[PDB]
């Protein structure tokens, strides 16, 4: 009848009824949407169907075998029958540890929105599929936690749960990433903290959680094992490493009083290989500069710093074409850079981090032909012409192994 | 058997096999795509067919009187019945001035790359349908581009030239628009002006024009009237206003010894409306700092001049993770906008733009329910999500009337 359109600033929506007008079939691109069910990977009732895991395993198998210099036919083709007889008799399957670790980092290699890349075979892979407790899942996050910080030296990190058995069974991380700072809306209308995380923060205190009201309060673990419902779990603040703020020559900009974490992980994605889809696999990589420097500190609805450092730099921000906000947000990723470099905490800067996607891009397509990309993820939230990738076509299809996005779990998990 | 792939800087070709492996239909998008033949019009070899022809005329005059605020039916009524009956009688038919009018307004409002939108209901329209000869080509677009100028004080125009008839008489401008400097490959190896009219400025040497290898060399006017071979016009070097490059702090920058010409003006696109077809068309607007800032002059391949204003700022120019080439492209940006607005040339800076197309949009939004964009083009290429239209979700569909690109004419047309 219509598409939904929603502007992720103003939280505004939009019935799109016009594209009905459409003229023929072209190349209406759903393209710009955010989260397009094309990327989602929903709940369940029942088994894999046989009938389509079969199919998808001996698939995965194949690729899996397939990728060894020097083929092994002989395991090939017994892996082949052990895996059929294992689904005949079990309805579903188990992954030697090196199938998973080959599902991982191919999921990351297809990872179309991710532009660190050609770091996809450095991967380090946390077997967590016999978890069965929140509370282990709590320690193995804890393990994973402090692995991938390596006291500021960051490790790429994934912990894998229990694979989705019938689907009544999910365990899932509530939480979007690992670390992330809590929002609060305070007695005086004012917000404070991460204005993003409101709803969630809120989610916290209904489970239990006590806010501390603070600007960078780091946000508990929500864990929910097997089925069951979610236990909250307070992330041990000697895990969570910080960088506080500081400009190379601004002396006034600690004064902001400023600071970030220094890892980056997904902990909602959902990981599908060769048929079998693992809901909870959070992990992890390092940071790119323009992350916490133009998203986290300038969008309106996160930290919004951008006009408080435009006067501190003593620009015209009342006059838009002084471009004084090219000026600020260009001096906070000086900020955030040099933070981290000052702090030994690992970090790469937009530009470095785009040559970098171009020599992967182009490696994979000597390697396989082919890199699925998404230009409108990839290319930097700013200087975006200045950038190599910004020039480069590029083709953006789902393979598999994949991470999905999920639908919110307190969406349909049912207590 | 395999898609083609294109990188707009180093012109690099790749050819993309591996989505034949994608998974189920979801939203292999050909978004990040520059010209897809979804976006093109080519040429013909006869009429259009009646049996459609009519189906889309029918269809335009009824959006053309659906378009009063007091409905005419009875011309309505009236105005089918006659363009049927010319159609009938002729195989074709004119639009009345009115309609014309209607029309590149409407086909403006649609396009989905154009941030500037928000201006579709003011553009002049020039009726040139009645041409015959290039020279008289010549003479309109001089007046044209006179009349866009209006000394700096620029307006939006559009010249239309005669409806494309059997496909094998069209009226073209090989030019991709009206001012445009040329590009020389240099007896030392080097290039000078304009490294992306290379091709063309030999087309036009070719065709007779005297290269005056310059750095800022207007190119000539290469117009094909009716269907015969084009014929080269210099454009009047008193119709071409420029503008110098000069820094507001900067003193250093004149003696970079820049100026860009002030008419930003599309030659080489077709108008589709009511299943007639124009391919020549050229009309005009103004600039947005960015193209010229950005685009023009620090894109790689075009006058590539962001090393050497950094090396004139002092900056770490071989640093990358220094963020020099953020520091550097600003100050250009500032350059162009001070520079036209001290001498008085309408421009307007990308923040400014952005705010204004986000009000088009919901202008348009509750007006018919829609409005075609496409992200990828209409984000500025620096300073992305600094701007609103960033954090907005769009629709990117063809409506109708639509402006189209072509085949390049001088791939299709016969001497
Ligand atoms: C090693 C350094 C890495 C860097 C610099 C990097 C950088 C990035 C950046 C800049 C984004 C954009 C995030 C956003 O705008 O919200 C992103 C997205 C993503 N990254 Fe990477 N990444 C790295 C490692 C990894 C690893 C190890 C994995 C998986 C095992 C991965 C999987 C993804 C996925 C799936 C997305 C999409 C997130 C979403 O859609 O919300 N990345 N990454
Ligand atoms: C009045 C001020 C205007 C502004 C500021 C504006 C600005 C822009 C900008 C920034 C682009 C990007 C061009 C590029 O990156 O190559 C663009 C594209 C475009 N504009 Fe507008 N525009 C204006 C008027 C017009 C008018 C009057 C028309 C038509 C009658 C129009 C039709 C288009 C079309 C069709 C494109 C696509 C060009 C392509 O695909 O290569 N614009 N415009
Ligand atoms: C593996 C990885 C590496 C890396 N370098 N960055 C990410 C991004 C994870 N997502 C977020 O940090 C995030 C997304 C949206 C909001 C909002 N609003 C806040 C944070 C993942
Ligand atoms: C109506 C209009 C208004 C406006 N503000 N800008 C344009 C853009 C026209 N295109 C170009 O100027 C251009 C495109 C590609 C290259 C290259 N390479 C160089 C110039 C049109
Ligand atoms: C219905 C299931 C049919 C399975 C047929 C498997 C045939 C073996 O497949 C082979 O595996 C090798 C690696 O072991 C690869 O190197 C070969 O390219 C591949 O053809
Ligand atoms: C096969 C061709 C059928 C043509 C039927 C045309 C019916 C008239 O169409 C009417 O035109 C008015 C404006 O004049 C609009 O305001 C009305 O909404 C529209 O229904
Ligand atoms: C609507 C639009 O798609 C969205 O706001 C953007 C675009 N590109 C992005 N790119 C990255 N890397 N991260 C993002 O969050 C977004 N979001
Ligand atoms: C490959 C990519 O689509 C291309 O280089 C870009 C993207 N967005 C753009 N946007 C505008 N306004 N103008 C452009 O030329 C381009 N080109």
């Amino acid at each position: 009848q219509y598409v939904r359109i929603k502007n992720w600033g103003s939280g505004e929506i939009l019935h799109d009824t016009l594209h009905h007008k459409a003229t023929s079939d072209f190349t209406s691109c759903l393209g710009s949407i955010m989260n397009p069910k094309s990327l989602t990977r929903g709940p369940r009732d029942k088994p894999t169907p046989l009938e389509e895991l079969l199919p998808h395993a001996i698939e995965f198998i194949n690729q899996y075998y397939g990728s060894f210099k020097e083929a092994k036919i002989e395991e090939h083709l017994a892996r082949l029958e052990a895996v059929t007889k294992e689904i005949e008799t079990t309805g579903t399957y188990q992954l030697t540890l090196d199938e998973l670790i080959f599902a991982t980092k191919m999921a990351w290699r297809n990872a179309p929105r991710c532009i660190g890349r050609i770091q996809w075979s450095n991967l380090q892979v946390f077997d967590a599929r016999n978890c069965s407790t929140a509370q282990e899942m709590f320690q193995h996050i804890c393990r994973h936690i402090l692995y991938a910080t390596n006291n500021g030296n960051i490790r790429s990190a994934i912990t894998v749960f229990p694979q989705r058995s019938d689907g009544k069974h999910d365990f899932r991380l509530w939480n979007s990433q690992l670390i992330r700072y809590a929002g609060y809306q305070m007695p005086d209308g004012t917000i404070r903290g991460d204005a993003a995380t409101l709803e969630f923060t809120q989610l916290c205190i209904d489970l239990g959680w006590k806010p501390r009201y603070g600007r960078f309060d780091v946000l508990p673990l929500v864990l929910q094992a097997d089925g069951q419902d979610p236990e909250v779990f307070e992330i041990p603040p000697d895990l969570v490493l910080e960088v506080t703020m500081e400009h190379p020559k601004y002396e006034w900009f600690q004064e902001l009083g400023l600071k970030w974490y220094a890892l980056p992980a997904v902990a909602n994605m959902l990981l599908e290989v060769g048929g079998l889809e693992f809901p909870a696999c959070p992990f992890n990589g390092w940071y790119m500069g323009t992350e916490i420097g133009v998203r986290d500190f300038c969008d309106t609805q996160r930290y919004n710093i951008l006009e408080e450092v435009g006067r501190r730099m003593g620009l015209e921000t009342h006059t838009l074409a002084s471009l004084w906000k090219d000026r600020a947000v260009t001096e906070i990723n000086v900020a955030v850079l040099h933070s981290f470099q000052k702090q030994n905490v690992t970090i790469m800067d937009h530009h470095t981090a785009s040559e970098s996607f171009m020599k992967h891009m182009q490696n994979e397509y000597r390697a396989r032909g082919g890199c699925p990309a998404d230009w409108i993820w990839l290319v930097p939230p700013v200087s975006g012409s200045i950038t190599p990738v910004f020039h480069q076509e590029m083709l953006n299809y789902v393979l598999s192994p994949f991470y999905y996005y999920q639908i919110e779990p307190w969406k349909t998990h049912i207590w």
